[PDB]
């Protein structure tokens, strides 16, 4: 297991070092998005929570294609304000319910140390 706690203040520095294999060792779901919401990385723990196959959703658009339930002011709205602003750090509870058993989660979105990319971290509550 890769040893990083959900919600850690320096999580974006820790995860900067990790390739897709290391990301699969985390204790929580992790998705890396570009500024348009396209999926760049998607780890094994996220697939365990949601049922999606990580390999298959890379390159899809999270808001339009994969996760329409997050296309709302309460999730996508927060994301797009963060991308526009160039800063994002927000944690909230949400329910994921698209083509799956409704599953309550805690979501943390944070701008990556990269460039123009953004993390979404997910764990069960």
């Amino acid at each position: 297991m890769e040893h990083v706690a959900f919600g850690s203040e320096d999580i974006e520095n820790t995860l900067a070092k990790m390739d897709d294999g290391q990301l699969d060792g985390l204790a929580f779901g992790a998705i890396q998005l570009d500024g348009d919401g396209n999926i760049l990385q998607y780890n094994a723990a996220e697939g365990d929570i949601t049922g999606r196959d990580p390999k298959q959703v890379i390159g899809k658009n999270f808001f339009k294609d994969v996760a329409p339930c997050t296309d709302s002011p309460e999730f996508y709205g927060k994301f797009k304000e963060g991308v526009a602003s160039g800063n994002l750090n927000t944690m909230f509870e949400y329910t994921f319910d698209y083509q799956m058993t409704p599953t309550k989660v805690k979501v943390h979105m944070k701008k990556a140390l990269s460039g123009d990319s953004y993390w979404v971290f997910v764990k069960r509550v």
